[PDB]
């Protein structure tokens, strides 16, 4: 890897106003190289893979350390890694971690919750075809006006959409389930 060839590129992205950060147009960009839209789910495997802290945020360190575990010392390097990276979550478990990182980066810091239609909206993205009750459970969420989402809450409901059924029949009450999916199953069991 050459490092000169990595930090001449990094330059390319950083704020104009800040030597150890990416900028909102630096993360556009970066992007824009990589032949993404914004808001799809491969710039947030990304953020995985680059581990990035939170949201609209991305450091000198971040994209350095990135860019190196990756080997890459260029975008159609970094761009022929990308179906690699949707690959390896196809394995549940690694799938696991790209989902509860979801929670940690998409949440503000300092804060040990996630607000209500910021998890909605990363949920609709992360969880788009692979919960069956996603509908029922955004409904829920907005009707019983919950403010936050605990880490837990979060957590398990993966655990929730790949073991529940169609007709919530394998359900257990006495199971480790966080309020929030009990009083779901509560709410969501007359409607199918
Ligand atoms: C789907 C991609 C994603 O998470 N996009 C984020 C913005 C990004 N931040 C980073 C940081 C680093 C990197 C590196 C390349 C690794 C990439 C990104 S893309 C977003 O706009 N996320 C929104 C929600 N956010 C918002 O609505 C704004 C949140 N505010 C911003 C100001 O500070 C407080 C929080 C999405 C839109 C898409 C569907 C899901 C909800």
């Amino acid at each position: 890897l050459d490092r000169k060839k990595l930090e001449q590129l990094y330059n390319r992205y950083k704020d104009p106003q800040d030597e150890n950060k990416i900028g909102i147009d630096g993360i556009q960009q970066f992007c824009d190289d990589l032949a993404l839209d914004p808001a799809s789910i491969s710039v947030l495997i990304i953020a995985w893979k680059f581990r990035a802290a939170t949201q609209c945020e991305f450091s000198k360190q971040e994209f350095m350390d990135g860019m190196t575990e990756l080997g890459c010392d260029s975008i159609e390097k970094l761009k022929a890694q990308i179906p690699k990276m949707e690959q390896e979550l196809k394995e549940p478990g690694r799938f696991k971690d790209f989902y509860q990182f979801t929670f940690n980066f998409a949440k503000n810091p300092g804060q040990k919750g996630l607000d209500l239609e910021m998890a909605i909206a990363y949920w609709n993205l992360v969880l788009n075809g692979r919960f069956k009750f996603l509908d029922l459970w955004n409904k829920f969420l907005l009707e019983h006006h919950k403010r936050s989402i605990p880490k837990d809450t979060w957590n398990l409901l993966l655990d929730f959409s790949t073991m529940i059924a169609d007709d919530m029949s394998n359900y257990d009450e006495e199971g480790a389930w966080p309020v929030l999916i009990d009083d779901f199953v509560e709410f969501a069991r007359p409607q199918i």
